[PDB]
């Protein structure tokens, strides 16, 4: 079986025979955890053991940021600075704020897989206007070269422990005032001013960028549509200007900002139309098993494909060996000196 383009959450702790109704639906690619997921360490592994055992092919992803977004925090799991902090110590020392990166990307990538989860939904790219409350210290710099850079020294250390990552929120939600969770943001500003600083970290980045997350934003001057329903911003701009290869993943759909003039079902219609490869449906289940059944067919073979590969890569160390060893050991001696 393969990946379907929806990423939907479970009811608990432990998995509910409707949970894997749902897992096994041939529309379901993804199942996302919230900290309400979160007993202890192995709960979680049981938990997604228990979710791949119905859906081998499932992709599991969680917010793990750091600072104020950081869905498990206790159990052994290495409480992350917020990304702000990054671009503090940048500010004083350039080389050992990009050495510190990669730390944090080992250490939040090696504890997630030891876990049994694929991926975190990182780095957020969003520029520090200053102007975000939603974003506020997730974001690391004001400087979009600063950000890239940084954003790379973490995405390294992601992949030393075979994890790939996903840059969020395209085009950029740092210049917008409005929370998308509760309202509907706006961006009056040109295209020109858009790429010239927010979107230049997803063109710098390369090879390096795995995935992206677009924001529930208008941007009134290029699209009437937020980016993530809007084919402009993520056919014309991100696949062609770009060239991105990556995955792209929706933005909650549940979220206020994602409510244009209808259902969930035609909303996530509107965001694969768009070019989304996957839609997340979060903190709703039931809701989500109607798009699953709902969902309108579509071409997904090079959907499919993307989807495939943003899980992760290789063997990965569980906790009784990464506890001991010297790279983890090293990070986290990092982390604590350096910040
Ligand atoms: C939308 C979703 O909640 C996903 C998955 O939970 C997040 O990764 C993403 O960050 C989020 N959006 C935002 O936080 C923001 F900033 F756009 F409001």
């Amino acid at each position: 079986t393969t990946p379907g383009p929806v990423m939907l959450d479970v009811v608990g702790t432990t998995l509910s025979r409707d949970d894997a109704r749902r897992l096994a639906h041939p529309n379901t690619g993804g199942v996302i955890l919230f900290a309400r997921h979160f007993q202890n360490r192995a709960q979680l592994t049981a938990l997604t053991d228990s979710i791949r055992a119905v859906r081998e092919d499932i992709l599991i992803a969680v917010d793990h940021e750091g600072g104020r977004v950081q869905r498990f925090r206790t159990d052994g799991f290495t409480v992350l600075p917020a990304m702000r902090r990054l671009g503090e110590l940048w500010d004083r020392d350039v080389l050992l704020a990009t050495k510190v990166a990669t730390a944090v990307g080992y250490i939040l990538a090696a504890e997630l897989r030891a876990c049994g989860i694929d991926m975190s939904f990182t780095p957020v790219l969003d520029l520090d206007y200053g102007h975000s409350k939603v974003i506020g210290d997730r974001a690391f710099h004001r400087d979009p070269r600063v950000v890239t850079l940084l954003a790379k020294s973490l995405n390294h250390g992601l992949s030393l422990a075979g994890m790939a990552n996903c840059g969020k929120h395209f085009p950029g939600h740092g210049f917008a005032e409005a929370d998308s969770h509760v309202a509907l943001p706006t961006d009056d500003r040109t295209l020109d001013a858009i790429l010239e600083q927010d979107v230049a970290p997803y063109d710098w980045l390369g090879l390096s960028l795995a995935a992206v997350i677009p924001a529930h934003v208008i941007y009134t001057q290029v699209d009437k549509r937020p980016a993530g329903f809007s084919r402009v911003w993520l056919q014309d701009i991100l696949r062609g200007k770009l060239g991105f290869t990556g995955a792209i993943f929706s933005d909650d759909l549940s979220m206020e900002a994602a409510r244009e003039g209808g259902t969930l079902t035609q909303a996530a219609d509107a965001a694969l139309a768009a070019g989304c490869d996957m839609v997340l449906v979060c903190n709703q289940p039931d809701a989500a098993e109607v798009v699953l059944n709902g969902l309108k067919a579509r071409a997904s073979a090079e959907s499919v494909r993307r989807i495939k590969r943003m899980r992760a890569r290789g063997k990965a160390l569980k906790w009784d060996k990464l506890i001991a060893q010297p790279e983890y050991l090293q990070a986290q001696a990092l982390l604590s000196s350096a910040l």
